C-alpha cells in the first residue's frame, strides 16, 4: 500500500463516520460564547470538526499527521474546558476520541510507509 496521496479519502471518509456519531455533535461547529461566556479566557485555538473538514477540502492539510494534531486539539480544547471530568460533553469527547484513534493509527502508518517506500533509493 505505496500509494502517497490515499490519506486524504480515507481521513473524508473517517469524519464521514464521526458525523454520524451522537457523540460528535458538540464537536461539529464552534462554542457560541452567549452561552460558555469564559470559553476564550481558557481555550487559546478553538478546532471543531467542521473547520477539519473545510482545511481538508481546501487542499489545506499536506498529511494525515497535521488533521490528527488539528482532531486533537478538538480533544484537548475539551479536556481544558471541562468544569468536571464526569461532565456529559467531556465523556463524549473520549468516546470519539477513543474512536478516532483507532481508525487513524492505519491511516498514519500506510502514509508513512508510502512516503519510506518513495525514497527507498
Ligand atoms: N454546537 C455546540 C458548539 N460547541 C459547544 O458549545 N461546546 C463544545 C465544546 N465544549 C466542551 O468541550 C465542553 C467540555 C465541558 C463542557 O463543554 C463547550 C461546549
Amino acid at each position: 500500500s505505496y500509494d502517497i496521496q490515499a490519506w486524504k479519502k480515507q481521513c473524508e471518509e473517517l469524519l464521514n463516520l464521526i458525523f454520524q456519531c451522537e457523540d460528535s455533535e458538540p464537536f461539529r461547529q464552534p462554542v457560541d460564547l452567549l452561552e460558555y461566556p469564559d470559553y476564550r479566557d481558557i481555550i487559546d485555538t478553538p478546532m471543531d470538526f467542521a473547520t477539519v473538514r473545510e482545511t481538508l477540502e481546501a487542499g489545506n492539510y499536506e498529511s494525515p499527521m497535521e488533521l490528527c494534531k488539528d482532531v486533537r486539539l478538538i480533544f484537548s480544547n475539551s479536556k481544558a474546558y471541562t468544569p468536571s471530568k464526569r461532565s456529559r460533553i467531556y465523556s463524549m469527547s473520549l468516546r470519539l476520541s477513543a474512536f478516532f484513534e483507532e481508525h487513524i493509527s492505519s491511516v498514519l502508518s500506510d502514509y508513512k510507509s508510502a512516503l519510506r517506500f518513495h525514497k527507498r533509493n
